């Protein structure tokens, strides 16, 4: 799949993921692409703040969704 992350700005990355990867493992691939630690992220899908310890499948993200990217720290 690809899912879309959109900033504050509303600057669009595309990201390359599996339906059974982990929130952390987003986080993980957002850092890699915007160099944003983990720790300050909130990522948000259908104004739902996503969690650490589930998967896109648990949240029922399928391919070319969008989430919203929002500063914590």
């Amino acid at each position: 799949m690809q899912i879309f992350v959109k900033t504050l700005t509303g600057k669009t990355i595309t990201l390359e993921v599996e339906p059974s990867d982990t929130i952390e493992n987003v986080k993980a691939k957002i850092q890699d692409k915007e160099g944003i630690p983990p720790d300050q992220q909130r990522l948000i899908f259908a104004g739902k703040q996503l969690e650490d310890x589930r998967t896109l499948s648990d949240y029922n993200i399928q391919k070319e969704s969008t989430l919203h990217l929002v500063l914590r720290l």
